[PDB]
């Protein structure tokens, strides 16, 4: 019993027959009417209406049987254009009202006008309100529509949303009284899937801008791919941003655009290939690829070759004569000028031509000049590096030139011209100037990407005619490098046994202790699955288709034995004898040792070990805490490489015994200005290195200005634009509008922030379209700001991918500028995790400093890691880019876990409330220890979570605890949602081709695309505990692994979490054991965060502020290696005070 027609099944109980008014005149009947009085169609409103097939049952528009070519007549009351009433009043009333050609929609921009309209081979009609038995019908495309307005009026508004915003949108959008529905979910969105994307691409087409088009933003796509839509299915229709620059960084980006500046797979299927300068045959399954992939780089490629290694020519020999008398003699024979036709003296710059294998005419400064003992004239070229071989390439001025450690000796025939080469010296105020020829302003180091300021070493008079700073920094490099024994005793055998050795510039005595690899040395060492019921848990069968390293090993120094070299000792073979430091976990305690235990403690042994000085990592402090003058607390904290112990362990009888008596015995806060500065994160790391002090932070968003209030009292925090802030002291305004302080030249020491790169985030190359956002982007207002100020030290902090975004060229153009500026500079990615925290997070971080002070360096891990999340190198321009950091996987401290994170909080159910708490117990890890105080404090802020649905709430109470649990652990089973609502189980009705059977011979398939067919929707199930979309979408997405997954107490966090949604692209976001997804403050602990650290606004509004941050350990790291350049630089005008 089924519709030959319009298929709808006779036994359906909800299957209604059209019942016809009296005065029902045929559709050319009723148009001919004086009740009625820009188209070639007459438009009329229409009311009481009522869809169906020939055979008389009433029908569903949305549907889709108008496409499969299914004649749908109607009946009701037709009205005047202009009479508003609902009633059946000024009206005549028509009966199989010609088959419906299409059906449209209107009202996507303005107000809440969306209009529903039929269109027939006579007339357009405006459908008013439905009649009494077709209400139901319409009740359901009102619902479909609804939803569809809320997401496109959300998306003209906030385009660049993630998927968990949507989510938020749709599930706070307060329904009018008229829609039957209380309140939409994210379960409604998933439903009418179909339904809500085929509307989004239809207001694409239709309102055209340059614009991108809206199914393409971060949560459509995520809605593409989660449920199982069909794009291409269509349908209905019916002053820019400028950047407050200075003149010189506005000339930059305007000399960039005015050069640079240049100008397909279609799958074929989709209905919009199956279409014919008309054009709108824009393939959305090509678009959806080209978008995701634009989100993608390229993270290993060798270490880039040394440049000027190449042929050069030689330049034909006319009158080569030395003038003047030798400067010195060495075997060789200096002189100060020489003759080429004309005059070149020890110090002039010089041409040489290669062979020409890109023809890049190479340049030098003549270092040295001699004659050999076999009377070859010779010359040392001190190489420079052309802008466009920096790593800046094609952005550098073509007349500038950089500093390198690249110079070799050479025969004055291969000069071919002296080059005039002039010094751009920064001016006396170059701080206070904030708005032809070869030059060079600074030094480059090719590996690491360093401009720095030149080295400013004078000549000695031993050395006058021989000076090359290239030779000069390669001397100190090999010699800092250098194994070399300071102070020797007595040999024994042809072995020297010595009291202290030094490499890599530290000193290293007898008695000190050090770090070594894993492998170094060893201690004293230790000693199937059943069948799943596939009916209860019929997605398990989904579940199939390097870790940390250990921290180094410690010991204190007991001999420094060596080797012998003939005469002398052998420097290469210098060896240790060590006594092995336990660390609680190496202990017969193991994973026990390490919860409660401080990160910092140790265990003496008096095992002994010998290995080379090359494998010693570097040098820490082990002492006693008995023999101690201080807290340990107050030591551990003192400084870092800080170890400790206050009992012994015997390995043989496991026991602890007390130690023997042989193991026994200003600075300048820069003046901050943080723009972009959030709740504070990157500020708070900064005041807790010490090198700080946040005087001025600019702040759009109310609740985070508002939150860094709360934490930093004497700050000055702006609301108003950037740009506006700017243009005000570009202005002389002294005051805003609050009368609010402005900060001028001299007042801002430091400059940090992290821009929003809105328009252009993305990984191809530059367009008119993408340079035109970045052109007047905040990356450029912040540049600006750094120019005006000219702060002493820079920090731009940002996604890993910044340094990736548009073929290198935000990260280029940011470098080009700096550089323009006159300032030293550098970039580098650092993983959040590597520094005390249970995330993985990378960031790219762009370091600046003034000349006069000098470049900061990276900071070393600090953590030990697992490999997969420390990627950090960066490829620009086919070349590859590292950072100063050594520790490349191992370091002195194990991984901090999500248990160590969050083990101590009280329990909260799903919707937890109350933001103000007891604790409820002691902290348990050393980093709780850390984030609590070493005091006693009260309350808990902030251990509140999300009011998650009955639904999602049900389907968290069914995840098991087990590591490793997700969705596909979930049981086939109806739960009773809290209200009626009931969660109903999945059907499976369709082969999964590709997936088998289950193990009881069921089916796995969930839709009709499993067995390769179209999807037949309404076979597209909804409130189910497993979710319908995940079976649907799974093959193709790598079974949605870690969706509605629980945090591992051993693992951590995937990313930064701002709004945890289950199914969402922020990772595992459950609980590890309760039924609830992670609270504020256990996001604020994943940061890093200390609790006494405070948040505003909603509890959302907490989460992104949180998630937002730079978290406080990655800061202070960052913030240290600022404190070394200032003691570095404070030190140096002391010992420079002195010989003045
Ligand atoms: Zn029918
Ligand atoms: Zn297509
Ligand atoms: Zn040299
Ligand atoms: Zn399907």
């Amino acid at each position: 019993p089924k519709c030959p027609e319009c298929g709808q099944h006779l036994d359906d109980p909800n299957l209604k027959y059209q019942q016809h008014p009296e005065d029902a005149v045929d559709e050319p009947q009723m148009l001919t009417s004086e009740k009625l009085s820009y188209e070639d169609s007459p438009m009329h409103r229409f009311t009481s209406f009522s869809v169906y097939c020939s055979r008389g049952h009433l029908c569903p528009v949305d549907t889709g049987l108008i496409e499969k070519n299914v004649e749908l007549y109607f009946s009701g009351c037709a009205k005047a254009i202009h009479d508003e009433n609902p009633s059946m009043e000024g009206g005549i009333n028509g009966k199989n009202l010609g088959p419906i050609n299409q059906w449209w929609l209107s009202g996507f921009d303005g107000g809440e006008k969306v209009l529903i309209g039929f269109s027939t081979a006579f007339a357009e009609y405006i459908l008013m309100e439905p009649s009494k038995e077709y209400e139901p019908i319409f009740g359901l495309m009102q619902e479909k529509i609804y939803i569809s307005k809320i997401v496109v009026e959300f998306l003209q508004n906030n385009p660049d949303a993630v998927y968990e915003d949507l989510i938020n949108k749709i599930e706070t959008t307060v329904p009018p009284s008229t829609i039957n529905v209380n309140r939409f979910t994210e379960d409604s969105l998933l439903r009418h899937a179909q339904f809500v994307v085929s509307q989004v691409e239809s207001y694409d087409e239709a309102k055209d801008d340059d614009e991108t088009p809206i199914f393409l933003s971060p949560c459509m796509r995520a809605l593409i791919h989660l449920a199982g839509v069909s794009l291409g299915q269509r349908r209905a229709t019916r002053a820019p941003t400028k950047a407050t620059t200075t003149k010189l960084v506005y000339q930059i980006f305007d000399t960039f655009f005015s050069e640079q500046i240049e100008k397909r797979r279609r799958c074929g299927v989709c209905e919009v290939c199956q279409q014919p300068a008309c054009l709108k045959r824009r393939c959305p399954n090509l678009a959806v690829k080209e978008a995701d992939d634009d989100e993608e780089a390229d993270d290993e490629m060798p270490s880039p070759k040394k440049l000027h290694q190449g042929k050069k020519k030689k330049q034909n020999k006319d009158r080569i004569s030395w003038l003047g008398q030798p400067m010195k003699i060495e075997r060789t024979y200096y002189q100060k000028v020489s003759i080429d036709e004309e005059m070149l003296e020890v110090g002039d710059c010089v041409s040489v031509i290669p062979d020409d294998s890109s023809k890049p005419l190479y340049l030098a400064r003549v270092t040295a000049l001699w004659e050999d003992k076999n009377g070859q004239m010779m010359f040392h070229a001190h190489w420079f590096c052309a802008g466009t071989d920096t790593v800046l390439g094609a952005t550098s001025d073509p007349l500038e030139l950089f500093l390198v450690g690249e110079c070799e000796n050479m025969q004055l025939s291969y000069i071919h011209s002296k080059v005039k080469v002039i010094y751009k010296a920064p001016s006396e105020n170059w701080a206070m100037e904030g708005g032809k020829t070869y030059f060079f302003q600074l030094w480059y180091n090719q590996e690491y990407a360093r401009f720095e300021s030149p080295p400013k070493t004078q000549p000695t008079e031993d050395n006058k005619h021989k000076f090359c700073l290239s030779c000069i920094r390669l001397a100190e490099l090999r010699q800092k490098e250098m194994p070399k024994v300071l102070e020797q005793i007595e040999e024994v055998d042809g072995r020297v046994y010595c009291s202290s050795i030094t490499k890599n510039g530290v000193v290293y005595r007898l008695g000190d202790s050090v770090y070594l690899p894993p492998e170094a040395f060893t201690f004293n060492i230790k000693v199937k699955k059943d069948p799943v019921n596939e009916t209860l848990y019929p997605e398990h069968y989904r579940k199939y288709s390097l870790d940390a390293p250990e921290p180094y090993r410690i010991g204190r120094i007991k001999e420094i034995h060596c080797g012998k070299k003939k005469g002398k000792v052998n420097e290469a073979d210098i060896k240790l004898r060590l006594y092995k430091f336990y660390r609680p976990e190496n202990t017969h305690r193991s994973y026990n040792g390490s919860y409660h235990t401080d990160i910092n403690m140790l265990y003496w042994s008096d095992e002994e070990a010998v290995v080379n000085f090359s494998d010693v990592q570097g040098r820490c402090t082990v002492e006693y805490g008995e023999d101690l003058l201080e807290s340990i607390q107050d030591y551990s904290q003192g400084g870092p490489d800080r170890f400790y112990f206050l009992e012994a362990y015997n390995s043989k009888t496991k026991n602890f015994e007390d130690p023997p008596n042989h193991a026994r015995s200003k600075l300048p806060k820069l003046r901050t200005l943080d723009v972009f500065s959030g709740c504070g994160g990157l500020s708070e790391g900064f005041h807790q290195a010490g090198i700080s002090e946040t005087l001025w932070a600019i702040e759009m968003w109310d609740p985070a200005a508002q939150a860094f209030r709360l934490n930093n009292p004497g700050t000055t925090v702006f609301t108003e634009d950037c740009n506006v802030l700017l243009k005000l002291v570009m202005a002389g305004e002294v005051t805003n509008s609050l009368g609010q302080r402005l900060p001028q030249k001299g007042d801002v020491e430091m400059l940090c922030g992290g821009p929003p790169c809105q328009g252009f985030s993305g990984m191809n190359r530059f367009n008119s379209r993408t340079y035109s956002k970045f052109k007047n982007s905040l990356v450029v207002s912040f540049l600006s700001y750094c120019d005006y100020y000219r702060p002493r030290f820079f920090l731009l902090e940002n996604v890993r991918n910044f340094v990736s975004y548009r073929r290198s060229m935000v990260l280029k153009l940011t470098l080009r500028c700096l550089v323009r500026m006159g300032y030293q500079c550098t970039f580098g990615v650092l993983q959040a995790g590597q520094y005390g925290v249970a995330q993985t997070r990378r960031r790219a971080i762009i370091l600046a400093a003034a000349p006069g002070e000098k470049l900061p360096l990276f900071p070393e891990p600090l953590h030990v890691f697992a490999p997969r999340a420390c990627q950090l190198s960066v490829v620009v321009d086919d070349k590859k880019f590292v950072s100063n950091i050594t520790r490349l996987s191992s370091g002195p401290f194990r991984t901090i876990t999500v248990r160590d994170t969050m083990s101590d909080l009280p329990e909260i159910q799903n919707g937890a409330s109350n933001s103000e708490i007891p604790y409820n117990g002691e902290p348990l890890s050393w980093f709780q220890r850390q984030l609590r105080g070493s005091h006693y404090q009260p309350i808990l802020r902030d251990h509140i979570c999300k009011d998650m649905s009955p639904l999602v709430a049900a389907r968290m109470r069914h995840i098991p605890l087990f590591p490793g649990s997700d969705w596909r652990d979930l049981p086939n089973i109806q739960v009773r949602l809290g209200d009626g609502v009931i969660a109903h189980k999945l059907q499976y009705t369709f082969h999964d081709v590709k997936n088998g059977y289950s193990s009881t011979g069921a089916l796995r398939g969930v839709c009709s695309c499993a067995e390769g067919k179209a999807c037949d929707p309404e076979s597209r199930q909804f409130s189910t505990l497993i979710p319908w979309c995940l079976p649907h979408t799974g093959n193709r997405h790598n079974h949605w692994a870690g969706l509605y997954g629980r945090l591992e107490w051993d693992g951590f966090f995937s990313t930064t979490v701002t709004n945890p949604e289950p199914m969402g692209k922020q990772g595992r976001v459950l609980h590890p054991e309760q039924h609830r997804v992670v609270s504020v403050r256990e996001c604020a602990r994943s940061q890093g965060f200390p609790d006494s650290y405070r948040f505003f606004g909603n509890i959302l509004d907490r989460h992104r502020q949180v998630g937002n941050a730079v978290p406080p350990p990655l800061a202070k790291a960052i913030g240290l290696e600022i404190k070394l350049c200032l003691l570095s630089s404070a030190r140096e005008s002391a010992s420079a005070a002195v010989k003045a």
